[PDB]
């Protein structure tokens, strides 16, 4: 089942770029609504990718997590999402110094509610960084780019990467890097490294390291310092995330309790 192209109207210029093609703005007409939408347009591998993306997507249904509209094929192949008009987290959080850490509580904590669903319904991102946190308003945001994302099989709780890629390796976790395993508790430690991200107004983590090094800092036991002005609940929270042995790092469920009680607490 695919969108009709008669129904869909793109605006000339690109939000952004990918070796698949350009994003551009658009429209769908809708039941009754015309409704805002982001096009990813592809310009052999590069066509899977994105199908596969349009894969995981089309099972996801979640307030924190950018929905895909559908699939359209014309004049190019098309994967149509709604439109987050504020645009990436760290780009946002760069350019708007303002923002109280109260609000940068409530944005991670919605991240972490649509962490939560994604680890109950068993699928893992694989590329879980601010830069992949769309803001729809200053208080709503949601986490896009499932282009490394992976349905769990029923009999594992963990997907088994074959060979080292072009892997983000600043947000893996060490049995990422180590065994190849990717689980919800490895998304756990990027959201670690997103919520630094976060309190660090955007700022790149491990300044200056190349990979390789950042591993070495990691197997010493050593972490990123606390960022400026960061409540000390919220480090706390993002070395227990750093929690170098899977099995005793937090799963979404315990990280996304102690945000959503954090939160209270400052809303109280
Ligand atoms: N649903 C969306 N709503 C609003 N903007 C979007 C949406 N999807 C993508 N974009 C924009 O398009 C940019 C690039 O899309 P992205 O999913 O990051 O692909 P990419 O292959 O990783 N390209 P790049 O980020 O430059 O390496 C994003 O950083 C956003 O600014
Ligand atoms: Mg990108």
């Amino acid at each position: 089942v695919y969108l009709d192209r008669k129904l869909l109207t793109l605006e000339d210029k690109e939000l952004g770029s990918g070796n698949f093609g350009t994003v551009k703005k658009g429209y769908y007409q809708m039941k009754k609504v015309v409704k805002t939408v982001a096009v990813k347009i592809l310009k052999p591998a590069l066509k899977d990718e994105l199908l596969a993306e349009a894969n995981v997507m089309q099972q996801l249904d979640n307030p924190y997590i950018v929905r895909m509209i559908g699939i359209c094929e014309a004049e190019s192949w098309m994967l149509v999402m709604e439109m987050a008009e504020l645009g990436p987290l760290n780009k946002y959080l760069q350019q708007n110094r303002h923002v109280k850490d109260k609000n940068i509580i409530e944005l991670v904590h919605q991240v972490s509610m649509g962490m939560k669903y994604l680890e109950e319904s068993n699928f893992v991102h694989r590329d879980l960084a601010a830069r992949n946190v769309l803001l729809v308003t200053q208080h709503y945001a949601k986490i896009s780019d499932f282009g490394l994302s992976k349905a769990l099989r029923a009999d594992e709780n963990y997907y088994k990467a074959q060979t080292h890629g072009k892997w983000p390796v600043k947000w893996y976790a060490p049995e990422c890097i180590n065994y190849y395993k990717f689980s919800s508790k490895s998304d756990v430690w990027s959201f670690g490294v997103l919520m630094w991200e976060a309190f660090s107004y955007g700022q790149k983590p491990y300044r200056g390291m190349k990979g390789s090094e950042v591993t070495a800092m990691l197997e010493k036991g050593e972490r990123m310092g606390c960022p400026a002005g960061c409540p000390r609940e919220m480090y706390d929270l993002m070395n227990l995330c750093w929690t170098y042995d899977v099995e005793n790092r937090p799963g979404f469920a315990a990280v996304e309790l102690r945000l959503r009680n954090y939160y209270y607490d400052v809303v109280n």
